[PDB]
């Protein structure tokens, strides 16, 4: 019954997904406000990726996939990933 291992959900930078689309994905999936979302993007643009949330593995995986799927099915390369903290 040891300490749980939490997972970061990362937003990845890209050149093709519209800024305003990412904002509404972040709002819908992660409840993240406009201002916060825009800081997350600037970070991803500066470093290649940005942490969105850190949570239980199953939940991290589920949200990364829902948020990615929204971009994918719109024809955008938008990608969210998980990584262990």
């Amino acid at each position: 019954l040891e300490r749980p291992k939490l997972y970061k959900v990362m937003l990845l930078n890209d050149d093709y997904t519209p800024r305003e689309f990412v904002t509404v994905v972040l709002k819908a999936v992660f409840r993240m406000s406009e201002d916060t979302g825009r800081r997350v993007m600037m970070t991803a643009h500066r470093f290649g990726s940005a942490v969105v949330v850190v949570c239980e593995r199953d939940i991290a995986e589920t949200k990364a996939k829902e948020a990615t799927d929204l971009g994918k099915e719109a024809g955008f390369p938008l990608m969210f990933t998980t990584e262990p903290e």
